[PDB]
């Protein structure tokens, strides 16, 4: 019965991440926009189907939820949890609404962002806006393939969609965003083999390092999580490169979706606070988080019915 938003998108070479705060008294304008956001997605995207692949996933933050709605809330919806590691910090930054806009073309993303922001004029203040672009063969700004071990099909739906554990919000998901900037000069001072040690995969061929070679403080080791029952705890990432050459800004826009924030926050805790065998994730020695926000992306029928 409950239809998910397009959390599980086919691959898209362009994206706009829009994060805004809701102004005092902007709630009615926001509720009106939420009830139309699927209609606007069809209005912009339909004429470019099937290759356009335009979608918007709309998220609401914990504080914004309690300003917009009354009664029961999604069981896991809280402000992003700031992590204060001995070396690396995951900052919490303002954000009430997320529009995760993806397509095969930036123009479609741009036109939908314009229609959305057009309707929210006078009710919201811009916080963050990133225009993301596919970078060669699905690489990120560190020169590694990014997305390889994402779950797909049924395994992806089981990892990202709320079900019987929170029935009133079935078909929703939890999105965590962090905008990362990379120290490309420091990164380029490492050999390819030193970089592979940091990530935990081979750079050109994208083959995972063997169990006896993969460092405990590699990115892949610390973001590989097995639950008590033995099965892998997974998230769905759609990381997007961005930047500005004049400002020497070379970034990764991280977005991770999970059926509970506990899986994503377990990964972040291992990365920023480490484990018995790792001080922290070596990727953070080349990567600074400058935002951090958590959102609930409800079933599409929750937004339509407002
Ligand atoms: C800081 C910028 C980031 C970059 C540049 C980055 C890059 C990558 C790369 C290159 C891989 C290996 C290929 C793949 O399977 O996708 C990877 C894997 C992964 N990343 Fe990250 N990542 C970043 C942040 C994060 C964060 C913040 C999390 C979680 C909160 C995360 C979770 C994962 C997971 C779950 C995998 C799959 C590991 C596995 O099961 O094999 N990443 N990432
Ligand atoms: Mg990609
Ligand atoms: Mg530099
Ligand atoms: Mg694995």
């Amino acid at each position: 019965e409950p239809e998910p938003q397009m959390v599980l998108s086919p691959l898209t070479s362009a994206a706009i991440f829009l994060v805004v705060t809701i102004d005092s008294g902007g709630e009615d304008t926001v509720r009106d926009l939420l009830s139309d956001v699927a209609s606007l997605e069809r209005a912009v995207g339909f004429r470019a189907q099937p290759d356009g692949r335009l979608s918007c996933v709309t998220g609401i933050g914990s504080e914004a939820w309690d300003r917009l709605f009354s009664g029961a809330r999604p069981a896991g919806l809280h402000p992003f949890r700031e992590l204060d590691g001995p070396v690396h910090r995951a900052v919490a930054t303002p954000g009430d609404l997320l529009f995760h806009i993806r397509a095969s073309r930036l123009d479609l993303c741009f036109a939908l962002a314009t229609e959305i922001m057009g309707r929210l004029r006078g009710a919201v203040t811009p916080q963050d806006e990133v225009h993301g672009f596919k970078y060669f063969d699905e690489r990120d700004m560190l020169g590694f393939v990014d997305g390889t071990e994402n779950p797909t099909g049924a395994a992806a739906r089981r990892a990202v969609l709320v079900g019987a554990e929170d029935p009133a919000f079935a078909g929703g998901s939890y999105a965590v965003v962090q905008k990362y900037l990379h120290d490309i000069d420091a990164w380029e001072g490492l050999s390819v083999e030193a970089q592979e040690r940091v990530i935990g995969r081979r750079k050109m061929t994208d083959v995972e390092l063997s169990d006896d070679v993969k460092p405990a403080d590699s990115h892949v080791a610390l973001t590989s999580v097995t639950g008590p029952d033995g099965s892998d705890l997974e998230i769905l990432r759609d990381n997007m490169p961005f930047g500005s050459v004049g400002r020497e800004e070379f970034g990764t826009y991280f977005i991770g979706y999970a059926r509970t924030p506990e899986v994503t926050e377990t990964m972040l805790e291992r990365m920023f606070l480490g484990t018995a065998s790792a001080p922290h994730d070596r990727i953070l020695d080349f990567s600074t988080a400058v935002t951090g926000s958590l959102f609930f992306t409800p079933a599409a029928d929750f937004l339509e019915d407002l």
